[PDB]
């Protein structure tokens, strides 16, 4: 029925409220994410993701038993696990500074800012957060949906990676590529997937390189800057700036200026490291998190 992962969820009648459909249409809508509040605490706040069943259906529960054991300070943490004859709900603390991707959105709009020394934190902890995934626990992990989206802020201001581990909630590849067409998330897919249909780490790396080329940029890959450019792609355009008479064009006017150019110019060539054509080109998350620290 349902599996418990965190103490914050006293008694499992708790999340009773999720098994009623009357009480579901309520919810404010956050994302298909809802929010809502845990009954069992003093007013902790919970946001409950619903995936569909795979029509497959027998691994993704493993997967998710997996996925409730891990902890680390740069993941989201998963609390509990809600299984319907419908669907499945996965339910995390909401986090009220939003995901990377909102936070992005809003400073384009003059609404919010984020400086660098904040930028340099968030990549930081989703380095740490794919090093910790690639290569510290005992089963190898693979996102599979590495995007801002997925990546959450808490308190600390610190990257908390999201959505990861279930290789069962993804729909097949052509759907899954057509669903990011349509969302503008395509520019974080790997070339290597229109041919291999396969996640690999090297996918992670690649869409970790378009998030670290976005946190200097200022600009996401759905931009239609990009559409009116040359290169035609985030990720062309960065590599060939970077490269060019004046590195420095491609780095966000608002962060520009303020003594972080260096800064910002070498985790662009990071990032352009972990956005090549070919994945046995790219780093690992290891090294890449360590030439993300070299700074
Ligand atoms: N733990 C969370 N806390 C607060 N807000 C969240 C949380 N999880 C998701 N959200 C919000 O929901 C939005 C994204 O939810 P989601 O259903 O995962 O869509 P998506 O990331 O774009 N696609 P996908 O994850 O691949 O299915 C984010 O912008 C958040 O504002
Ligand atoms: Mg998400």
């Amino acid at each position: 029925h349902m599996s418990i992962f965190s103490p914050l969820i006293k008694k499992a009648e708790d999340l009773a409220f999720l098994e009623n459909e009357e009480a579901l249409a309520s919810l404010e809508i956050i994302g298909e994410v809802f929010k809502a509040e845990l009954p069992g605490s003093n007013g902790k706040i919970i946001a409950v993701k619903k995936v569909i069943q795979p029509p497959d259906e027998r691994q993704i529960r493993s997967e998710i038993n997996t996925v409730g054991h891990i902890r680390h300070r740069n993941l989201l943490p998963l609390l509990a696990h809600v299984s319907r004859p419908e669907c499945h709900y996965l339910v995390y603390e909401y986090m009220e500074k939003g995901s990377l991707q909102d936070i992005l959105t809003d400073v384009q709009a003059g609404n919010q800012e984020l400086m660098w020394p904040a930028r340099h934190k968030i990549a930081l902890g989703i380095a740490a957060g794919l090093e910790y995934l690639h290569m510290d626990h005992n089963p190898r992990i693979i996102h599979r949906d590495l995007k801002p989206a997925n990546v959450l802020l808490d308190d600390d201001m610190e990257a908390r990676i999201s959505d990861f581990g279930l290789a069962k909630a993804m729909p097949d590849a052509v759907t899954h590529i057509t669903t990011s067409h349509v969302a503008g998330t395509v520019g974080y897919i790997a070339p290597e997937f229109y041919q291999t249909h396969k996640f690999t780490d090297k996918c992670d790396i690649y869409s970790f390189g378009v998030i670290l080329g976005i946190l200097v940029i200022g600009k996401l890959p759905s931009d239609e800057f990009f559409q009116h450019t040359d290169e035609m792609s985030l990720i062309k355009w960065m590599r060939n700036i970077i490269t060019s008479e004046n590195p420095s064009l491609a780095i966000d006017p608002k962060l520009m200026d303020q003594g972080f150019d260096e800064q910002m110019l070498l985790v662009l060539k990071i990032a352009c490291y972990c956005t090549l054509d070919d994945p046995k080109q790219r780093p690992n998350s290891k090294d890449v998190r360590t030439m993300l620290s070299q700074i």
